[PDB]
C-alpha cells in the first residue's frame, strides 16, 4: 500500500497474509471459520497447494505474535471464469486445512448481497502488506498498511486507464469490477496487496466490497486500484460454501 498509514493490531481482523513457499505473495479476507477469499491470480496452476499458508491475526508480519494463527489450505477454488491476466472472475475461495477460532484479532468480514450497491465516492479502505512504493518493500517488521480510497465507477476507471495507455498493455475494468483511489495518484495498493480486502462502511458495519485484482498501480496517476466485486460472486460463494461445508 503506498501513501497509506500503519493500521493498529486488531483493526482489520479479517485481513490475512497468503504466503507461497514462506514468502508473502497476496492478501486475503477471512469470511468464515474455515474460508478465505482472495484473488484467483494469486494461485497459478503451477503452484503446489501444500506450499501455501495463510496467516491470520497478524499485525506485523515479521513479529512473533501469540494472537496470530498460521494454517495450510485444504482447497483452493478459483472462479472458473478466471482465464488469464486482467480476466473477470479474479476471485478464489480458499478452505483452510482446519477451522480456526475467532478472537479479538481474527474475525470474518460480512459479504455483500449480489445486488448490494456501494455508491461512487464511498470512502472504503484497502489494506495489505504489499510494497509501499514502486519496487519498494514494506520495511520490517511489516505493520499492516491501510489506505482510505473513494470508490470510482468502472466507467470512470476505464476512462482513466485510457489516459497515456500503452496500446498493447490493456487495462479493461470488467463488469464484475470496481475501482477505488485517486485520479492524481500517490495513493494506491501495490504488489503484494492483491487478493486483499476493500472494506466499505455501511450502516455502522464493514462489508467486503472488493478484492484487490490489479494491485500494482502503486500510486501512478490515472491508475486507481481495480477490485473484483464480492457482490458479483455472492451467489457462487454461497453455493460453493453451502455445498462443500454446510453449517
Amino acid at each position: 500500500i503506498t501513501g497509506g498509514s500503519s493500521a493498529v493490531a486488531g483493526q482489520w481482523p479479517w485481513q490475512v497474509s497468503i504466503t507461497y513457499e514462506g514468502v508473502h505473495v497476496c492478501g486475503g479476507s477471512l469470511v468464515s471459520e474455515q474460508w478465505v477469499l482472495s484473488a484467483a491470480h494469486c494461485f497459478p496452476s503451477e503452484h503446489h497447494k501444500e506450499a501455501y499458508e495463510v496467516k491470520l491475526g497478524a499485525h506485523q508480519l515479521d513479529s512473533y505474535s501469540e494472537d496470530a494463527k498460521v494454517s495450510t489450505l485444504k482447497d483452493i477454488i478459483p472462479h472458473p471464469s478466471y482465464l488469464q491476466e486482467g480476466s473477470q472472475g479474479d476471485i478464489a475461495l480458499l478452505q483452510l486445512s482446519r477451522p480456526i477460532t475467532f478472537s479479538r484479532y481474527i474475525r470474518p468480514i460480512s459479504l455483500p448481497a449480489a445486488q448490494a450497491s456501494f455508491p461512487n465516492g464511498l470512502h472504503c479502505t484497502v489494506t495489505g502488506w504489499g510494497h509501499v512504493a514502486p519496487s519498494v518493500s514494506l520495511l520490517t517488521p511489516k505493520p499492516l498498511q491501510q489506505l482510505e480510497v473513494p470508490l470510482i465507477s468502472r466507467e470512470t476507471c476505464n476512462s482513466l486507464y485510457n489516459i497515456d495507455a500503452k496500446p498493447e498493455e490493456p487495462h479493461f475494468v470488467q463488469e464484475d469490477m470496481v475501482c477505488a483511489g485517486y485520479v492524481e495518484g500517490g495513493k494506491d495498493a501495490c504488489q503484494g496487496d492483491s487478493g486483499g480486502p476493500l472494506s466499505c462502511p455501511v450502516e455502522g458495519l464493514w462489508y467486503l466490497t472488493g478484492i484487490v485484482s490489479w494491485g500494482d498501480a502503486c500510486g501512478a496517476r490515472n491508475r486507481p486500484g481495480v477490485y473484483t466485486l464480492a457482490s458479483s460472486y455472492a451467489s457462487w460463494i454461497q453455493s460453493k460454501v453451502t455445498e462443500l461445508q454446510p453449517r
